[PDB]
């Protein structure tokens, strides 16, 4: 990593300097749910090129604002490996939210669907992950342990809180929603091409349920720093493993997070 | 990547101004089929080291000539990531082929043999490949989009082109080869040392039929900015998965490729 | 690698200048066994920070010795990928050594059981490993080759020496033992986290024992300047795979290496 403790502080203490909104929630919206920020009151805006050390698709602006009751600040448009970042520069507002004094991330993103039961407008809830990038050493952890954030050897195999994904599908039940949520493994791969038929089969066969370029290394940066996290995957294809539909999920995505923002603790 | 687009042009321009040749297609010849370019007509060398750009084993000269009444441009030699090439060096000239008008890549290599039926002088038809260093991230295409070139996600399903892969079969019918023409997934590792039987164990269990250290990174570049790309495996050597003939082989790729040449579109 | 050949020739020069002590053996100690340096006779060691050229858990200490009547060096302490290493700072000591006249590398760590069979305290030889950063070109031979250590393509597939691997076996049943001794496949990951479930059952599958974040990138090295290796993981924790003792079999570890110097040859 090249920043400093003190980076980080600055850009919380800069942020807590213009907005009277102290948000106990973040919200890091992936491909076509840029759209959630709409549905905010209270809103308040900052691009990110305003925002000192933010590194520099979707907008590339932060909202904080009250959803459904609930302080939070969203990330509309996130930052990419395949962009050209490092990870310790894609999780930079992680740590940046930890010390604004949130305590639960929700991580969004579009995924391709491995799981031969999955469809077109699935939504997933993230049970667990594959981190490709993590296992050649890519890591947003790598180099010298802050302890000031958290442990030099952090657990993931409860990265996806399970009150919240219990949350999760009462919540969806009360929606009334003819199909079923899924959920299931998210493995990130870096791209930025979409995978060959032979990388899919391979995919699904390492137990993946869904497959994307993102949100991993955020996942990682939180559960070190101590935040709860939940996710969903929307799966806006459905991959081919032999040699539109993602609009109307993404609508119903905003609503489902706006329901529960209800539901976190606090 | 570190190339800007003017420099890829800078490169072709100079090509253009020291030859009349105009080859439609181009070649890269990996370990033991740097023979092929003594086949051209017409022929002109250019070392790499002369060459404004190129980046700095085989004998590292760019070959223009006629081969089988065809204009193409030969790579002598390809650069590898294991010599400590980035892939957006590595993959330089093909962006550089894209600017002098050439169609269609035709890449080789020498491989080993992970499918149990393969023998030592076989020859794989590339049908799709497996990039091991892409799922961590390592990717010529990683850094802004240069739309001048192709698209920010681009496919890779469809890489090896269909219809070369029908002519190809064809073609070794007609040359009345004894032994079938082989066809499968080449999966790239970095290198540069060989694999251990557990690694090989793995491989064949992805999936893989053959396993080399280059390649892939040239047909993403080049299916990226939209070349037609078909290639072949020299099986050099059968891998061991339990704890010389490669010489004919590459002179019958040689006559292979040349036949070949009749059959590329337009 | 940004080291010079002259650079490690320095090192094993200086240290030559500062020990009468010339080993033919190297151990370098992982996690929960830096108590082996205890058992050494005619101890001299070197804090890292005083060697010139040497990298920057455990002490940071290099310590040469008489172990059961054999010269040996030891690091107590290792250098980590997950720390920020590049691997040809990580295995900068291990030519180092060759330099010195050593002959032989024993390596240890403590790792993750995968295998479903092994339990907390078992010792595992490594029979074999897989390399994941490697697999996508992370590795310390990546650059350049130096002749003057190995050849450009060293081979993996006999890394850990089955003469050595007898010996193991044949001792531990002097010992007298009532758990056996177990062997097996190491993986190396990146870290610093720790795996998720889906990452473990991957893992597994892939025909790993036993999962670590070292160890791996000092072995191809070694092996490449032609060194004997081999090596043992103390099993410190059973791998989740569904949705202490170390303290004792580190010292039976101790006690194991310790009597193996006498089997090692020459
Ligand atoms: C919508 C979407 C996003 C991704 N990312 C990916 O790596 N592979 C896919 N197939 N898809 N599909
Ligand atoms: C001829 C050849 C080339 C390679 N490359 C590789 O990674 N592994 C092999 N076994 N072989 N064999
Ligand atoms: C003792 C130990 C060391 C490691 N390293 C790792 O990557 N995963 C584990 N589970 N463990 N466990
Ligand atoms: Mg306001
Ligand atoms: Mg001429
Ligand atoms: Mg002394």
């Amino acid at each position: 990593n090249g920043y400093t403790y003190e980076d980080y502080q600055d850009t919380a203490k800069w942020l807590l300097s213009h907005t009277e909104q102290r948000p106990q929630v973040a919200v890091i919206c992936g491909s076509g749910l840029g759209g959630l920020v709409n549905k905010l009151t209270q809103a308040q805006t900052f691009d990110y090129s305003e925002i000192p050390n933010f590194p520099e698709g979707h907008a590339g602006r932060l909202v904080f604002g009250i959803l459904n009751g609930r302080a939070c600040v969203m990330m509309q448009g996130r930052f990419h490996m395949y962009e050209g970042y490092p990870f310790w520069k894609v999780t930079f507002p992680v740590r940046v939210f930890r010390l604004l004094g949130v305590e639960t991330l929700v991580v969004t993103n579009a995924a391709g669907g491995l799981n031969p039961n999955f469809e077109v407008g699935d939504i997933m809830l993230i049970r667990d992950h594959i981190n490709l990038p993590g296992f050649s050493g890519e890591n947003p952890l790598r180099g010298p342990n802050e302890e000031r954030f958290g442990v030099r050897f952090p657990a993931m195999s409860d990265a996806y809180d399970r009150d919240m994904r219990q949350k999760a599908h009462s919540t969806w039940k009360q929606m009334g929603e003819q199909r079923e949520l899924q959920e299931g493994t998210y493995v990130m791969l870096g791209g930025p091409n979409f995978e060959t038929v032979a990388e899919c089969r391979l995919l699904r066969n390492l137990g993946a349920d869904a497959v994307g370029m993102s949100t991993v290394p955020e996942v990682i940066v939180a559960r070190h720093c101590g935040l709860r996290v939940f996710g969903f995957s929307l799966i806006t294809n459905k991959v081919i493993m032999d040699y539109e539909a993602g609009k109307q999920a993404a609508q119903k995505l905003e609503q489902f997070v706006s329901l529960l923002m209800a539901s976190i603790p606090v």
